[PDB]
């Protein structure tokens, strides 16, 4: 038995009054969902503090989108896991595809980051993923594959029991191809299987495509996916919390 | 005369104690500084509301090191300019030379940077600089030149008028080598014109290389250096306000 979540990643909306509003709807909400389904939020950087001030002590944890693959130094404008942890956050988002894309993010940067989020307190959200052309090249495997080893191979097994991984079919977001529940359900099982080899097989894997009230259902039932990281249904709180019911 | 200006960049340094420690010690110092002497702090993300709560309603402001190119969107772990302005920020860095290195930070996508900062109400403070390789190569003013050019491109002078420049001297780090008063004169005299081509001519033009509270009053004394963005030295009271005291 694995631990479920649902995780929402905010990206980058959010001012401080809609910020409050989604998170007291969000805190109400979640007191109806099954108790087994760990809720949280990761907001940009500098609503930590009021995420933290609206959300302590009840059962919805946050986080941050992003660390720093360095603990301290000339690095301007990169903020460091110790900075997000003394704010009371539980995750960090690293290696999400959008900073792969458009930051330039490598594999063994991204290792870094979940080293970095792990030293210092945080549960680190490592995405994996693979490109359209990567997925016709028939590379699926070798790709995501390379992309979780180069975090295993960092980290001692008991490191590893840490970690939550998330997969995201980049392939199938703004495309023009879609995804299925089984094809989703194809990649966690690979995934599960590295993780197995390492001995880190218990460790949530969640689904990170598009995810919405409609189908969470059907994504979650599968075997290998323990829940998703929620991209736009998570600005919503109707839609976030129905996500959430789902993941019984 | 154009405004005179000392803004410290942290970079990737503090914590909650430590900030509000270097806080109090350079707001209490401030208070003896010429009144001449606009004098900024830009802290990381997490701390815009410390820096906020702390100096408030004093003569310090302060800053982000960073924004994005965009207003809101799906853009992992990036900080929109309005997030900073909710927290009566002044500044954002936009285009720093480690930004541009680690980032890849295109001249195009800082002169978005710059675009977004102003429409959020925020100062943005355009860095701009060469490398060893650019400077060897006689190729400074060609690229120094095309990175000012292109923030300048998108604005309309009234716009243009209300931007900081910041010089690097990139060329400086790392390398052993270091630059005199002159060379940084030759360079700001360089910028000068181009922002005064524009109708910018009034733009405060801050050095950006190595100040210490020992070569503070030599680089100021310049005829176009209006003050400083300090890297190190701004994590130490003492020798901050050393350096803005010599911006008199
Ligand atoms: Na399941
Ligand atoms: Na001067």
């Amino acid at each position: 038995q694995r631990i479920k979540r649902v995780i929402g990643n905010w990206k980058m909306h959010g001012r401080l009054s809609g910020n409050q509003a989604l998170l007291t709807e969000v805190a109400q909400g979640a007191q109806a969902v099954h108790d087994n389904v760990a809720i949280g939020v990761c907001v940009p950087f500098p609503y930590l503090a009021q995420a933290q001030a609206q959300l302590q002590g009840g059962r919805v944890s946050w986080g941050s989108q992003d660390v720093s693959a360095h603990e301290q130094g000339a690095y301007t404008g990169e903020v460091a896991a110790g900075m997000v942890a003394e704010f009371g956050a539980a995750y960090a988002i690293v290696g999400h595809s959008e900073r792969r894309a458009y930051h330039g993010e490598s594999n063994e940067t991204v290792a870094a980051k979940a080293r970095r989020a792990l030293a210092a307190g945080l549960t680190p959200i490592v995405c994996v993923g693979e490109t359209l052309a990567e997925r016709e090249a028939g590379t699926t495997e070798q790709v995501v594959g390379a992309q979780l080893d180069a975090v295993l191979a960092v980290l001692s097994p008991d490191e590893a029991a840490r970690i939550v991984v998330a997969y995201e079919p980049v392939w199938a977001i703004g495309t023009g191809k879609s995804a299925t529940a089984e094809q989703a359900q194809q990649v966690h099982a690979f995934l599960r299987g590295r993780l197995a080899a390492k001995g880190a097989g218990h460790v949530s894997l969640l689904y990170g495509g598009s995810v919405k009230a409609d189908n969470a259902a059907e994504l979650f039932g599968q075997p290998d996916i323990d829940g998703g990281l929620i991209g736009g249904a998570s600005l919503k709180s109707g839609d976030f919390l129905a996500i959430c019911r789902a993941a019984k």
